[PDB]
């Protein structure tokens, strides 16, 4: 009931920092990094009962995940990794862990002022992506 109210909406990328390095750390190859790094995706978040859906729509790739908090699921990432993901709420932050091939990355989505701030970490490399209402 009302868990993710402040996340619901259509969010357009307005700034990105260190995403190319993050992608390199994750194992994305050169051509994909270049093309993905140009894109300005829309992240569309909705809730129906306990089910949260997060879609990303872009010129490069479109992605979609639906999930229940705390319940592991299969995910195909934009770079075509086949991962096992779990998303929880921790102190009002959506925390998304992706596991594949013995590796792990954590993605946090936070509401800060009128923005949605997304921090992606792979080992020592952190990237920040800022999205505003579309
Ligand atoms: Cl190659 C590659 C590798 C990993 C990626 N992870 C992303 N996420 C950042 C937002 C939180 C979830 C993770 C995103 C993304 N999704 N929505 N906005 N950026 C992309 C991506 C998708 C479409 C167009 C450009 C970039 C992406 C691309």
């Amino acid at each position: 009931s009302h868990m993710c109210d402040a996340f619901v909406g259509t969010w357009k990328l307005v700034s990105s920092e260190n995403f190319d390095d993050y992608m390199k750390e994750v194992g994305v190859g050169f051509a994909t990094r270049k093309v993905a790094g140009m894109a300005k995706p829309n992240m569309i978040i909705s809730v129906n009962g306990d089910v949260i859906t997060i879609k990303s729509e872009s010129t490069f790739k479109n992605t979609e995940i639906s999930f229940i908090l705390g319940q592991e699921f299969d995910e195909v990432t934009a770079d075509d990794r086949k991962v096992k993901s779990t998303i929880t709420l921790d102190g009002g932050v959506l925390v998304h862990v992706q596991k594949w091939d013995g590796k792990s990355t954590t993605i946090k989505r936070k509401r800060e002022d009128d923005k949605l701030v997304v921090e992606c970490v792979m080992k020592g490399v952190t990237s920040t992506r800022v999205y505003e209402r579309a």
